[PDB]
């Protein structure tokens, strides 16, 4: 009957057949973390599977289970995968490299779960009585509700829309809010104080057609302007009068005719005459006129003698009154004051002197006739 | 010679050299997933390898592989990590974690593969023809080519440009678009029907320097103004005349001196006259005057007597006729018609007057003589 | 004392007890990364670990630890995790499968770690003096310094922003900016050239309350618009001749009085008379007025006859002259100019008139009279 302590030892080429229980494995190689102590330090594992909280895992004061893939040893360059134990489901992944492989140079814990990024699930629908400042992490929101987003603070209007969060520092966090119609809003909390959200410009909200383009501001453009306009101060020339009579009172004839202006200034016409021997003098004011004359006729026989005399001009209508005198052509015996006239008749053309004397002398004596008429 | 039912049970300690053949591992520690059936329940795995489409893998209807790491035991908590069997590279990661922790605590399975994110690579590039009205899925896409946007449907204008897509609930997909030349439309995809695209106004499509400042709106600012103005109607003062000669048919002159003034309305000036008993007037239109005088001679004694008799004025020109007549100053002893008068002679400056008597007594008469000249 | 030779074949079964020293393992099967040479091909895996740089890894030129896991054996279907040898902490994971498992098709490396995602985290925060032509890799990076930006390169205005970046392909590189204040700048690099910045118009950059509205473009909003206008040019009535008295350098008479406008011109006025046989004739120039009468007496009695006449008019002030003559109203024995006249007296309504005789025989005379006067 031959005991354990009989059988020499062995190589493994001597097991041909059968699959070993999994206890006879070392318990990393059964997926249990159990093979070193759970607060080892992951820098320098040996074993390619430990569970530890130790400060150089990924994510400080928490355990994570860490698989190790080595090359050329267990003490050389490294690749591990960190795994969470408990609270998230969360994955890393590290690498050591150096030429001296034993030198270890670990590199940072790179995140290996979405968790970490932008997904293309949304992160949230947002309820009712928000307030949008308490969204200073990174991702985006879904608002469904337009009376929720009212119902809300600090949104940049009352309408369902998109809710985009960069948080690139804590004093630099970034906010956009596209709305259900296409209108963009984007606000940032500097050095831990919301700036004013700024409203984009677009045609929901601005139409330049309702403005008037420069090309538009022109005096041939502008509506309604008036057909004359008030005129300022200004001269003429005579010429520019062109209808119309000026009366007395602005220095003006009050009449188109001689005879009207005469009449409204009270002026006269001019007289005319013949100033001659035998001449006249007419006032054309009334029509008089005044002519004078004197004939030659010599010496007086004695008794009566009549004699007519002609007007240099006839009256048109009437004689009205004559004025005979004697004029002396010569004295040969007596003077002609020794001859006395008077007159007999009068005509619109002439009128008759009668003479006689009161010496029965010679006498050169002439008949001088002053008329008046119309 | 020995047989195996001889040798007794051996520990682990009596292989002291070689490597086993791997055919002896148990087969999840050569990488094989054929340890447990393949529909076996994740949630209660206690080997550290499995492959299954047991509903409580990450997605439902497909076999994952599924790694599973273990602590305190293979019946404790666990990390489990799942890659995908067939059809996609995917991976997700998940844990159990509980104060007793055979009673298991799954938390959901977190996606790990940039599948389920953002990606900093795009989704694709879009051909021509196609309708943007499909793209109702989480990601960002590229259209190259500006004639591809204009032969395909619902793009916001026919431009290449960059597309985003968040698909944040199936009735609240949010769509932008930017331009190769940075120009932003966005639109949303609400309960299923697509919204109009909202343009944003920019640099490309409004410039402000083109329209009218209200501060530029002004009169002095209004250009094509006329430098005069059809007037409207007016009055005017005789002042603001200031040049012409307003004819006779508009109430004026028609010259500008008083000759033409009274040449142009057929006036004629006033006469002169010196109205004294030796007296004098004149008809300044024709130049004729006329005088009156007087002198007192005395008794006749008899015979012929002449006398001088000097004009008040002298006629510039000559004398044209000539009145005498007898005055009586006085009746001492008898009356002066007992005397005559004719006259012999006229110059320009008197003339000479003869009288004879025919009554022999003291008479104290006069001459009287009216003159006509110019 | 047996021989290990002397030992049969054993099955894995006899190994009732102990862990197996891990010498005693295949390498993987202890992490290390030393089963196959570091160029073996990982399509041909049958290892669940390795080291490879081959070109059928994940990322060319670069080595990856490889992980496999196999089902049904270890030349079938299999699932892939690469991680990363140096340089870069990365993770990737494929597949093969197919309805021979052992004739492979492998599926496209996907990759995991967020390193190939858009993350939560910013990509970094640049500093002063950076060009962002340089900036052609997808991703978000942090301008903290709106100094920084100013002094930097290609940015769309000196601002601190938010720098967003999508490298859809060398030929399509978008990018967005948005400033601290919720600006919003786009641009595209396009076939290798960068395109102008474009920017969007907000409430921060325009406003159009400053602007004009084509409704507030009218005559009566014009302000500054003058009381009046510079007149063109038109004619007048008299009648809007309303103030002034016109000179006569313009051709008006000076005055606005009949008697005013006379003295202007230098006119008189015009004369009045009683063209009647007792008449008379006025000239209101100078006052004047001459009045010729006539009284029929019969005959003479002989002696001294003195008679009053009676003027036509009285002279307002004096009578300057009288002319009396001889009237023959008729001859019945001898002729009237055997009568002789002279004046006695005179006044402003008549005069007083002696008569004589050189016959003492029977006339019909009368005497006339011709007075001047004013
Ligand atoms: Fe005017
Ligand atoms: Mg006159
Ligand atoms: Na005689
Ligand atoms: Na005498
Ligand atoms: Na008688």
């Amino acid at each position: 009957a031959l005991a354990a302590t009989d059988i020499p030892g062995l190589d493994a080429s001597k097991l041909v057949s059968g699959v070993l229980a999994e206890q006879r494995l070392p318990v990393f190689a059964r997926g249990l973390a159990t093979a070193v102590s759970n607060s080892s330090d992951p820098n320098t594992a040996t074993v390619p599977l430990m569970l530890t909280n130790h400060a150089n895992g990924p994510v400080a004061g928490r355990y994570f289970y860490i698989q190790s893939m080595f090359y050329p040893d267990q003490n050389g360059n490294a690749s591990q995968i960190a795994t969470s134990y408990n609270a998230t489901s969360e994955m890393y992944v590290r690498v050591s490299y150096a030429a001296n492989p034993s030198i270890r140079e670990w590199l940072p814990w790179q995140r290996c779960d979405i968790g970490g990024s932008f997904t293309k699930t949304t992160d949230g629908s947002i309820g009712n009585g928000v307030n949008i400042n308490s969204f200073v992490n990174s991702g985006w929101w879904l608002q469904s509700t337009s009376e929720w987003a009212a119902g809300g603070a600090n949104y940049p209007v009352g309408l369902a829309g998109l809710l985009i969060v960069y948080r690139a520092h804590a004093d630099h966090i970034y906010q956009t809010y596209v709305t259900l119609n296409g209108s963009t809003y984007s606000r940032c909390c500097y050095a831990g104080s919301w700036r004013p959200w700024r409203q984009n410009w677009d045609d929901g909200n601005f139409d330049p057609a309702s403005y008037l383009p420069k090309a538009g501001f022109t005096w041939a453009a502008l509506p309604g302007k008036p057909a004359t306009f008030p005129p300022s101060g200004h001269n003429h020339d005579t010429s520019q009068i062109t209808s119309g009579i000026l009366p007395l009172a602005r220095g003006g004839l009050g009449a188109n005719t001689a005879a009207g202006a005469r009449n409204n200034i009270g002026a006269g016409v001019p007289a005319t005459a013949s100033r001659a021997l035998n001449g006249w003098w007419k006032d054309n004011d009334t029509g008089l006129i005044v002519q004078w004359m004197q004939v030659n006729v010599g010496d007086h026989p004695g008794g009566i003698i009549d004699r007519t005399l002609t007007f240099p001009i006839a009256f048109p209508s009437a004689c009205l009154h004559v004025v005979p005198t004697v004029k002396e052509v010569g004295r040969p015996a007596t003077s002609a004051s020794t001859v006395t006239v008077a007159d007999v008749s009068v005509s619109n053309t002439g009128c008759v002197i009668v003479s006689s004397e009161y010496y029965g002398l010679a006498q050169n004596y002439g008949i001088r006739v002053m008329a008046i008429g119309y």
